[PDB]
């Protein structure tokens, strides 16, 4: 066991999934830090260094990392793989990004199985000496992710179907909402320039009041102020922060992808009174 195969990912969700497949034969690091905004992140010379010293670079595609393709052109002789191949996208419904794929496909546990299979194939292709370990680790992790779905689905099914309204800041939860039958309301469709401007706020306020939606949420890499504004003006309680674009630090409450799905689903269910 000389030097461990080095994998660099764009953000922390992919880092944790890939580290579970790599096990102890590879080290996986994320370019963005926990808590950092990933859509419009601005790479630094130190990020170039990290990616250039990798053996494999992983990214989401589906229009998530607006910075990645310009950044990756600075990198020489390091293979890359997009980990969303074979996932059927949901389009962004409005705004300047309307009609393109919604990137947040990892918020569906079923989609996470496809992430695992793509990351496995990329590790096996570019570090073939350890293929048996990658294959074993992916089979074990896919079994955890597969089993994850049933208890989450049952928990959210307790919410009456006609009251299943997921009101968030970024419209980052479209794939989770589809899986579990939630109608989706958000202050902005995807992180970009306009985030909490008027028109956006008042539309969400109108849908809340008409449907008596009991809770509204923010997310961990953006400001909580628009959601708290919405809850102050309506009957909705502020449900807290959901995790989608970033894990927490390893010593925080959301250190893993499994913990992220569990925490987001639990926070939603609590927002509805379980
Ligand atoms: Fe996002």
């Amino acid at each position: 066991t000389a030097k461990k195969f080095k994998v660099v990912t764009t953000f922390t969700i992919i880092q944790d999934i890939a580290q579970n497949i790599a096990g102890d034969v590879a080290v996986v690091e994320s370019i963005t830090k926990p808590g950092a905004e990933i859509h419009d992140y601005q790479p630094t010379p130190r990020d170039i260094v990290k990616a250039q010293s990798a053996d494999l670079i992983l990214w989401n595609g589906m229009n998530l990392e607006r910075w990645f393709e310009k950044f990756f052109e600075s990198i020489k002789d390091v293979p890359s793989a997009v980990v969303t191949a074979g996932i059927t996208p949901l389009p962004i419904r409005e705004g300047p990004y309307s009609g393109i794929a919604n990137p947040h496909a990892w918020m569906s546990p079923s989609n996470a199985l496809i992430y695992i299979e793509n990351i496995r194939k990329a590790l096996v292709e570019h570090d073939p000496a350890h293929a048996e370990t990658y294959n074993r680790n992916a089979q074990a992790y896919a079994e955890k992710i597969k089993a994850l779905d049933a208890p989450l689905r049952e928990r959210l099914s307790r919410i009456p179907a006609e009251q299943r309204w997921l009101v968030t800041s970024e419209g980052a939860f479209s794939y989770l909402a589809k899986d579990y039958g939630f109608k989706e309301v958000y202050l902005w469709p995807i992180n970009a320039e306009q985030q909490g401007i008027p028109q956006q706020v008042r539309h969400v306020i109108d849908i809340i009041r008409e449907n008596k939606i009991p809770v509204v949420f923010s997310e961990s890499t953006i400001s909580d102020k628009p959601a708290k504004q919405v809850s102050k003006e309506t009957g909705a309680q502020y449900g807290g922060v959901l995790y989608v674009d970033s894990l927490s630090g390893e010593k925080g409450p959301v250190p893993t992808y499994i913990s992220l799905i569990n925490m987001t689903v639990d926070t939603i269910a609590k927002g509805f009174g379980q």
